[PDB]
Parts: structure tokens; sequence; C-alpha cells
């Protein structure tokens, strides 16, 4: 997160690490068993790391879980970015305190103007390179459709949205990626792609949750 803020330990308490033997993708708990991140975070072997704040420091409301499955979305682009979602099974279910919770599906899709939280633990360098540890967040708008499709033409589809700032500044960076948007109590958008972190005229592009939850509630219950 660039030209964020320091959010606070647990402050974000459905924001989830994914370690393999190091972070690598924010994720975000739906339900007990269950996180949804990126597409593009896809691996194997993943732990989720639940309950963090500093992701180097073992600080005493940590959860540890591996993943069991993950399911990528059927209709994902790889080289598009289309359709950038996934699921993450845990192998036990995590215990839901104050400080690891789940975040609501959206019941429709958020209107630009909307403030949202974005949340994770990437780089926070617009030029350059530093790791924050601890977890950094960021208030910012959807942006308009148009605004978004003409930063990025020919890149844009109905499943992403743009937020953030068009004069730079503040956005989304490095190791971000896979977390959460937060609008209203729900989780809208996961953190996909972009040009750079934080440049003019270049806002962080987010999967369109919205779309899927359809898609998550049916996966869910049959996995
Ligand atoms: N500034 C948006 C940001 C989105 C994630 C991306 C990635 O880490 O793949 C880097 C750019
Ligand atoms: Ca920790």
């Amino acid at each position: 997160i660039v030209g964020g803020y320091t959010c606070g330990a647990n402050t974000v308490p459905y924001q989830v690490s994914l370690n393999s033997g190091y972070h690598f993708c924010g994720g975000s708990l739906i339900n007990s068993q269950w996180v949804v991140s990126a597409a593009h975070c896809y691996k194997s072997g993943i732990q989720v790391r639940l309950g963090e704040d500093n992701i180097n420091v073992v600080e005493g409301n940590e959860q540890f879980i591996s993943a069991s499955k993950s399911i990528v979305h059927p209709s994902y682009n790889s080289n598009t970015l289309n359709n950038d979602i996934m699921l993450i099974k845990l192998k036990s279910a995590a215990s839901l305190n104050s400080r690891v919770a789940s975040i609501s599906l959206p019941t429709s899709c958020a209107s630009a103007g909307t403030q949202c939280l974005i949340s994770g633990w990437g780089n926070t360098k617009s030029s350059g390179t530093s790791y924050p540890d601890v977890l950094k967040c960021l208030k910012a708008p959807i942006l308009s459709d148009s605004s978004c499709k003409s930063a990025y033409p020919g890149q844009i589809t109905s499943n992403m949205f743009c937020a953030g700032y068009l004069e730079g500044g503040k956005d989304s960076c490095q190791g971000d990626s896979g977390g959460p948007v937060v609008c209203s109590g729900k989780l809208q958008g996961i953190v996909s792609w972009g040009s750079g972190c934080a440049q003019k005229n270049k806002p962080g592009v987010y999967t369109k949750v919205c779309n899927y939850v359809s898609w998550i509630k049916q996966t869910i219950a049959s996995n």
C-alpha cells in the first residue's frame, strides 16, 4: 500500500496473509473454512495466516492453517487477468473471534464514488521497494468505469473496476495482490493488477466480486 496508514493490530480481522515460506499475497476470510483471493496468487503449498499484524513477529493472536484445496475460477485468463478470483479451503476451520472474522459478500455491486478500505502488506514506495511488516490501510473511492477504461484502453472487462486516485500518490502495490477491497461492509474487490503503483492516471484494478457471488456460494456449498 502506497500513501496509506498503519491500520492498527487486528483492525481488519478478515485480512489474511498467504504464506509459502514467506508472505506472497493477501486474501479475505469469508467463513470459518474459506478464503477468497486472486487467481494470479495460485500456487501449491499455501498456508493461510489469520489474525496477523506484524507478519514477521508472532504477537499472540495468529492462526496458521494449511490449505486443503484451491479452486481457480473456471474462466480465469492468466494473460488478461479476466476473472482473477480463487477460493482456498482451510484444512481445519478457523476459530472465529474479534481478531479473526469473516467479511460479508456483496448483495449487489457498489457504485462509483463509494469509499472503500484496501489493505495489505505490500510495497509502500511508488518508486523503489520498502515492505512494511505491519498491515497498511488505504481509504479509496471506486472510480467510474469510463475513467478506468480510459486509463487502460483495451484491458478492462466487466469483471474489473478501478479504485484510487487519478492524481496518483495512493494505491495498492506489489504484495497486496489477492487482498480485500471492502466497501460499506462488503467485499467488493480483490487486488488484481495495475501499471506501477500510485502513478498519475494509473489506478489499481480490482476483481469485481459482486459478479462472482453465485459462483462463490455454489462452489463452497459443493466443496
Ligand atoms: N498498483 C496496483 C498493483 C496491483 C497488484 C500488482 C501485482 O503485484 O501483481 C502490482 C500493481
Ligand atoms: Ca504476526
